[PDB]
């Protein structure tokens, strides 16, 4: 009971503010980015899945190849470098970040009609969710 390929878009933020923190993201980005909440459109293809984020600000796609290991520079965000992979726990999804501080390891559950997760960074949780727009 997966399907991300479809379009989702980010309804609110609890903890976008203090995730930037974590960052340490200028007070300027911060500020945009709150303006800012950029629409995720995955198109799945296998064991090749991109994920798109067209804030019409900056474009910043991804490969993530499912089960197998792809580096990540995350600058654009907060200047960084690392090691991503993803798997499939079971019923949800999990990704684990083999870089520094102790949190860089998303994880995932989709719940219906709003791609709901839980990110973790530097012992921050950080709940955003997406909704269908269908
Ligand atoms: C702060 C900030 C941004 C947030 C970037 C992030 C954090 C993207 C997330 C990537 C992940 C974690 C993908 C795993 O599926 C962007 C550039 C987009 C817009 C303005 C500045």
């Amino acid at each position: 009971p997966v399907d991300f390929n479809g379009y989702w878009k980010m309804l609110s933020n609890e903890n976008f503010e203090e995730y930037l923190r974590a960052l340490d993201v200028n007070v300027a980005l911060r500020k945009i980015a709150n303006l800012l909440k950029p629409d995720k459109e995955i198109v799945q293809d296998g064991d090749h899945m991109i994920i798109r984020t067209l804030s019409t600000f900056r474009n910043y796609i991804m490969d993530f190849q499912v089960g197998k290991e792809f580096e990540e520079d995350l600058t654009g965000i907060d200047d960084r470098k690392c090691m991503t992979t993803v798997s499939w726990d079971g019923d949800k999804l999990q990704c684990v970040q083999k870089g520094e501080k102790e949190g860089r390891g998303w994880t995932q559950w989709i719940e219906g009609d709003e791609l709901h997760l839980e990110m973790r960074a530097e012992g921050v949780t950080c709940k955003q969710v997406f909704k269908k727009v269908h």
